[PDB]
DNA sequence: CAGCTCTGTACGTGAGCAGTGGA
DNA sequence: CCACTGCTCAGTACAGAGCTGT
């Protein structure tokens, strides 16, 4: 359905859970714009000015950012994947990330995490919070950073005013792992 | 490609439903009126035209149980009514039409106002005064077939925000076309 | 301004949630 | 697996410019 926006040697990999039926339809990620999440890359100061789906193509290049997802069958729908599919998405993801390398692996909401920790780790996370993750990408210096969703039907996070500080905190640490190249 | 959604329509029907086109969830569930936001098929149960309760997999049984068939004026999938070309509705019409003075059934229903102001200006050439729900004067061309609107069953609409608010016009609805069966003797 | 023709606001639910906190 | 806090998302009357006319 929607196609990967990736790059070797990348900042931050945005990493959805599936594409939603808009954004199969308009062929950009993150679209809506419910989708808080071109909001949240501006406000942050992730991005120069405020973007959008279109400029989607653009963003690795400028600002060094790509985009994808665990499964790439497209759907409502979270509540409509399975299990089985999960598994053999995070294999295919863990895959792809192993041939890219970016820096920061970023999991766009808990749920997506949860379960790649399950079944890459193998390791039920308790109380799981927002931030770093300990362990590292499979034979990999790639770091797993959790982000709440992006995603319009997260109420812990109502707003993009609401869930901007991890963006912020994200840039901070694309900055520090750019120092200890020094 | 999504893409497309069925015609499901037979020769001798009592009711056509007549949509926009088809949306983004109606696209991949491949089924008519899915949702919600829809209150078609609770309207349908709740008006009396149907049985019991029904739903989007039902929709091809309801020529065969209860004689509605199911169209839109455009084909193309997208959101999204504001997303359509001008031009595209008018090659609507015209395909419409045709459709109609093929099945001939006995009433064309338009799901919202929107597709019939169209329809009248594009298929008689009439821009309708300040329209209201119900029969329409003029038939479909070569065809015995009255055009009856509806508001849209979607639910971007607030004039009828909850289903409860749409069901009148589906009472009248089943009333006209059990008169025209009436006349069948 | 009586209508009018035109692009453009802006508006009410019930899902379907992703959270957080409880049975 | 719920109850829940808040968010979205899925056409159509109405607003003003901008007309010709008692």
């Amino acid at each position: 359905t929607l196609p990967d926006i990736l790059t070797f040697n990348l900042d931050i990999v945005i990493i959805g859970i599936n594409p939603g039926l808009m954004a199969a339809y308009k062929g950009h990620h993150y679209p809506g714009p419910g989708n808080h999440f071109w909001k949240c890359l501006f406000m942050s100061g992730l991005s120069e000015v405020q973007l959008n789906h279109m400029d989607d193509h653009t963003l690795p290049g400028k600002y060094g950012i790509g985009f994808t997802n665990m499964v790439e069958r497209t759907t409502p729908g979270s509540k409509d994947l399975s299990s089985k599919e999960f598994r053999e998405g995070g294999r295919i993801l863990v895959q792809k990330l192993q041939k890219y390398q970016p820096r920061i692996a970023v999991f766009n909401g808990k749920c997506i995490y949860e379960i790649f920790s399950k079944e890459v780790f193998g390791v039920k996370v308790k109380n799981l919070e927002f931030g770093l993750q300990p362990h590292k990408i499979p034979d990999t210096e790639t770091l797993c950073y959790v982000m709440p969703s992006s995603s319009a039907r997260c109420a812990q996070f109502p707003r993009a005013q609401d869930k901007v500080h991890y963006y912020i905190k994200l840039k901070d640490l694309r900055d520090q792992l750019k120092g200890i190249e020094r």
